DNA sequence: ACGCTAGGGATAACAGGGTAATAC
DNA sequence: GTATTACCCTGTTATCCCTAGCGT
């Protein structure tokens, strides 16, 4: 049995690396469920071959969250996060962190739920059949935000920024969320694009569901 | 008086492409 | 040389986040 330690620095097309990879078969329950929320939120699952293998690429401003996701996918992530320092078209420095897993057939199970012709889509029962409290918690740390950011406000309404999805797609998600978690949420608009509004009346319900998984440095997103 | 929104800004994300390091 | 592929890099906005001033 080869250990990550032994291959995390060898060339990409390295034999020992591939041997290490062959030792891995599937993603554990945690990596799968969290992945459903990550793909619905800020992650990117792609294939460079023709759907034979997929890998996941990450990028966030918050490094702690980044480190937390890498640890989650430890076995599939050979390197530490990498600082990316870029300059705007406004001459400003923008700092973020990047990371990725290597490609592996283990990721095909996640990818085939969303990808179709290398194009991302949300299927009609994704929520009902795969979205768990853990998935939802990650989807929240990703796309999640407050409805009212004003100070001293008591509004407990949550928002999921799903601006890249179609209205049909957002409808599948909303149906699943309402039926499965009794959440009182629905579609609203932002920059002419669909977002999911969760009424403050469902806050406590929403919170108890994702509480077990949000990390401390992400708590600031809650009301 | 003040809880709430819709309008909108400079990112903080997503998508793909290019290549240095192994194999044969 | 050609085939592989993890780790960067670059092209680009739909993102989360804010707040002027609207509604009651
Ligand atoms: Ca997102
Ligand atoms: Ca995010
Ligand atoms: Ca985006």
């Amino acid at each position: 049995n080869i250990k990550k330690n032994q291959v995390m620095n060898l060339g990409p097309n390295s034999k020992l690396l591939k041997e290490y990879k062959s030792q891995l078969i599937e993603l554990n329950i945690e990596q799968f469920e969290a992945g459903i929320g990550l793909i619905l939120g800020d992650a990117y699952i792609r294939s460079r071959d023709e759907g034979k293998t997929y890998c996941m690429q990450f990028e966030w401003k918050n490094k702690a969250y980044m480190d937390h996701v890498c640890l989650l996918y430890d076995q599939w992530v050979l390197s530490p996060p990498h600082k990316k320092e870029r300059v705007n078209h406004l001459g400003n420095l923008v700092i973020t962190w990047g990371a990725q897993t290597f490609k592996h057939q283990a990721f095909n199970k996640l990818a085939n739920l969303f990808i179709v012709n290398n194009k991302k889509t949300i299927p009609n029962n994704l929520v009902e059949n795969y979205l768990t409290p853990m998935s939802l918690a990650y989807w929240f740390m990703d796309d999640g935000g407050k409805w009212d950011y004003n100070k001293n406000s008591t509004n407990k309404s949550i928002v999921l920024n799903t601006q890249s999805f179609t209205f049909e797609e957002v409808e599948y998600l909303v149906k699943g969320l309402r039926n499965k978690f009794q959440l009182n949420c629905y579609v609203k608009i932002n920059k002419n694009k669909p977002i999911i509004y969760i009424d403050s009346m469902s806050y406590l319900i929403f919170y108890n569901l994702i509480k077990p998984y949000l990390i401390p440095q992400m708590m600031y997103k809650l009301p």
